[PDB]
């Protein structure tokens, strides 16, 4: 599973939630989306992956965000 692949896969799956504490990760997530298509990140997208990592684990823990076990289980793939 590439970068590109992961991103997509847990977008989808958070999408899916239907729930209004996602809304503000699937901002995020769209433009981090949008910056891996890019040329930069193409050949390295480890340093923007990382960002977002670092972000879903903050703001979980900011407005108290529970992720399930298959969106855990991505999030480490990413990691």
């Amino acid at each position: 599973k590439n970068a590109k692949q992961i991103v997509h896969e847990l977008y989808n799956d958070i999408s899916i939630s239907k729930d209004p504490k996602y809304s503000d990760i699937l901002e995020v997530m769209q433009k981090v989306y949008l910056k891996l298509e890019k040329q930069k990140y193409e050949l390295d997208p480890s340093p923007l992956i990382n960002r977002l990592v670092n972000y879903l684990y903050f703001t979980a823990y900011t407005n108290k965000i529970r992720f399930t076990e298959y969106q855990e289980e991505l999030i480490r793939n990413m990691s």
